[PDB]
């Protein structure tokens, strides 16, 4: 009945030698990491960069997600204007974030164990009984307010000691992302996530099956899944048989705007799935093809990138 968590995806901790090329690393330990889908990657223990966001001027209205959608489709009077719209601040959306999880479980945020809100999330939907809305700071450019990253764009002051996260490989601004082509010579930056408990992102590949490299700049986990490339196909046979039916014939770059599943499901079919919990300052890749889905615990702030190799 309850959530069975998946078998958890590789961690690598890097020395201080192999974390010095991001893409000479992320090139050896392929042959694991493309057999989980995605992976996550630990800096050594003494890589902290700063917040480098402008925080008094960061302000966004975050989309509205209703875990049960899919499931409701199996109308209700004037549907489409469910829930009243907020802008919010970093802080008051944090102050709304933190007031919400707690009042939810009723305990403090930080005593809500991981295995607690996985099981809570995939019951809610697919529940029909209990509709339970929640709000995702989702596809915020870094050009608006600022990369959660230090940059030598002279937009913001650099202290001498944050140089050197400016200048990192690591660093999402500093990631290839020019893909080769004809085109390119007949002839893209990071976004943001601020999340809360509940705020989720459905199962998708990247344009182009790119990797793609996230960062957790602070705040509560965010819990992915992510299902190999050679299993592809497999989890795309899964949606066909057992997504919508309405939504069945839709174009693979629509559908994955709803392309909600519980990793059980997938799991049950034979579709090799992995979870892992990534915490603040750790890094988590995807791999060509890998699809992936995921929800946040609480009050947290994620950085993404697509990059090429
Ligand atoms: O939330 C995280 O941490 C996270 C981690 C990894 N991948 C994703 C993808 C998303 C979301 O957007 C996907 C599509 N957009 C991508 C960025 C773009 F600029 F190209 C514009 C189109 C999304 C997808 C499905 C349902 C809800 C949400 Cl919100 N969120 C992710
Ligand atoms: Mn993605």
């Amino acid at each position: 009945a309850e959530f069975v968590p998946p078998p958890e995806c590789p961690v690598f901790e890097p020395s201080w030698e192999e974390f010095t090329d991001p893409l000479s690393f992320i090139g050896r330990i392929r042959p694991l990491a493309e057999k989980t889908g995605i992976c996550k990657i630990r800096p050594p223990k003494d890589w902290q960069p700063p917040f480098a966001c402008e925080v008094k001027s960061f302000r966004f209205t975050p989309r509205v997600q209703r875990l049960n959608e899919l499931e409701a489709m199996t109308p209700r009077e004037a549907f489409g204007f469910e829930q009243a719209v907020r802008e919010y601040t970093l802080q008051s959306f944090g102050e709304m974030a933190d007031n919400f999880k707690s009042d939810y479980f009723n305990m403090p945020v930080h005593m809500v164990p991981t295995e607690l809100v996985e099981k809570e999330f995939w019951r809610l939907v697919s529940s029909i009984e209990e509709d339970v809305i929640v709000e995702y700071g989702a596809d915020i450019s870094s050009k608006d307010f600022g990369s959660g990253f230090p940059v030598k764009d002279g937009r913001r002051k650099i202290l001498p000691e944050e140089e050197e996260y400016a200048l990192s490989g690591w660093n999402l601004n500093n990631m290839p992302v020019l893909e080769q082509s004809v085109l390119a010579h007949i002839n893209k930056v990071p976004w943001l996530y601020v999340g809360m408990c509940f705020s989720s992102f459905c199962w998708h590949i990247e344009d182009h099956w790119s990797y793609s490299i996230n960062y957790l700049h602070w705040g509560e986990p965010k819990t992915w899944y992510g299902v190999p490339s050679h299993a592809a196909e497999q989890l795309e046979e899964v949606m066909r048989e057992l997504a919508p039916e309405l939504f069945e014939s839709q174009p693979d770059l629509l559908h994955q705007l709803v392309t909600i599943m519980n990793p059980n499901v997938l799991m049950e079919h034979g579709v090799p799935v992995y979870r892992t919990n990534q915490c603040a300052g750790e890094f988590v890749v995807t791999f060509p093809r890998a699809y992936h889905s995921g929800f946040n615990q609480g009050y947290n702030f994620a950085e993404a990138v697509n990059f090429c190799t």
